[PDB]
Order: C-alpha cells, then structure tokens, then sequence
C-alpha cells in the first residue's frame, strides 16, 4: 500500500524544503518565457500556497511570478506524487506541477528527464501530462496525453503513480495518460533515478505563445497541498 513520505500542506507557511528561483533563467528558462521569478510572488493564505503572477518590471522583464523546487532538499525514485491545484486561465499563462531528475546538475536538461504532472496553457479546457527525455539515439523525446477539464480555476487533484514499470497520470482519480519505462524502453533509463518537485507559473513562451492578456493580472494559482507517497 501507499505510505506518505513527504508533504507540504502549507498550513504553517511554506516548508523549508522549497528553494525559490530568481530571474528569467537562460533564454527564458529554455522556452523564451517572459517572466522574472521571485520569492515575493509566493505567499500563504488560509492553508494554501498562493503563486501570484504580476505585471511588474525588474531586471529587464515585465512580469513576475514564482518557480519553487525541492532540489537539494527532497527527491524520490518512484512513488505517488500529487497536488490539489486551482489555476488561472488566460492567454499567455503557463502553470505547471512537475519533476526533474536530480542529475540535472551533471547531465543537464533534457537528459535528466522531466515528468510534467500538470501543465496548462492559455484558456484551454484541458490539462496535460507529459514526460520529456533524451532517447536511445540521444534525441529529445516527449510523450504527452491530456484530459478535458472544464474549470481549471476550481481545485482539481493532479497525480502521477510511478514505478519501475510505468508512469500513470490522473486528474481527480481519472486515468488519462500512461508511459512505459520498463527496461528503459524508448531510452527512458533516466526515469529510474531520483527526481525533485517544482511548482511554477510562467508567462508566455514557445508553447503558450506571446499573446498575453495583460488585463488578467494579477493572477493567482492556489495549491492546497503537495504530497508524496511510496510503497
Ligand atoms: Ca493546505
């Protein structure tokens, strides 16, 4: 059965297991994103993390938001990883709940692997689940599924179950995507290493595009909790 091994319920502030990124990264966090991440865009209100994207200027960028991670504090190999999230829906928005391989520090992205547990862009009536990696031929690979979500602005539960055979994605317990990692099929060896968790909300970028609804700011993503279980 599933045993809880880590959580942040945000009940008494943000856990010291999170580190915050600052700035626009390299080439907009690799995606030509437009935001500058800060600590100040993360707050807690009534037992929920609140990530607020703002029209705010700093360092040559014109929007701010938060990107937080458990890198260097907490990581896991296999498990059930879940968060209860309510996110905004507007043109330019790109919230995510995801994981990266701890070995990113030595192998870089995308060789480290990423497991996107929840992504949403713009005003789509659906959310996506995806894995990204470098395959047997060392070519960038991704494998993505999606599920209709009529109200991303309401709380939904975004989950993966990950074991040495498979990763499965669920929203509200409804299975919608799955990917085999058994034997490192399609060069998925790196999903058999420890990964850390990230939460963020980007503004603009190659996927959502550069048509930004400037009247949708400030915008809030609320996260009731993040939990990890293992067998
Ligand atoms: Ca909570």
């Amino acid at each position: 059965n599933w045993t809880l091994v880590w959580q942040d319920e945000f009940t008494n502030g943000i856990s010291s297991d999170w580190v915050f990124e600052t700035g626009n990264g390299n080439s907009g966090w690799g995606n030509n994103e437009l935001q500058y991440y800060r600590r100040e865009n993360a707050t807690v209100e009534n037992g929920n993390l609140v990530i607020t994207a703002k029209r705010e200027s700093i360092g040559g960028y014109n929007y701010t938001s938060t990107r937080m991670k458990t890198q260097g504090r907490k990581s896991w190999k296999y498990g059930k990883v879940e968060a209860r999230i309510a996110m905004p829906s507007f043109m330019g928005s790109w919230p995510a709940f995801w994981m990266l391989g701890d070995n990113i520090s030595s192998v870089g992205w995308p060789a480290c692997g990423a497991i996107d547990i929840m992504e949403h862009v713009n005003t789509e009536a659906q959310t996506h689940g995806t894995i990204h990696w470098q395959d047997h031929n060392n070519t960038y690979a991704n494998y993505s599924g999606s599920i209709p979500v009529s109200s991303v602005t309401s709380y939904h539960i975004y989950t993966i179950e990950w074991d040495a055979s498979v990763i499965k994605w669920f929203v509200d317990g409804n299975l919608y995507h799955e990917a085999s990692i058994a034997n490192g099929v399609n060069g998925t060896s790196e999903f058999h290493n420890n990964f850390f968790i990230l939460l963020n909300m980007a503004i603009g970028g190659n996927w959502p595009g550069f048509n930004i609804d400037n009247n949708a700011f400030p915008a809030r993503m609320l996260v009731d909790y993040v939990r990890v279980y293992q067998k």
